[PDB]
């Protein structure tokens, strides 16, 4: 669909490091999320996690950080 649970991403394929699930949250969140927490493992390690991310901003896809 148009909105999906993933690391949000930067335009250059990055995911956002992140010290806070506040900073995830919020990040997430004005992003048009319905909320985030930071991950500080998993399939890329630690970076902020959305859930409902719309699928105009960026996710983490296989590659590099560019």
């Amino acid at each position: 669909n148009s909105v999906r649970d993933a690391y949000i991403a930067d335009s250059h394929n990055c995911v956002y490091e992140c010290a806070r699930n506040e900073y995830c949250n919020d990040l997430c969140t004005k992003n048009g999320a319905k909320s985030g927490y930071c991950q500080w493992v998993g399939k890329y390690g630690n970076g902020c996690w959305c859930i409902e991310l719309p699928d105009n901003v960026p996710i983490k896809v296989p590659g590099k950080c560019h």
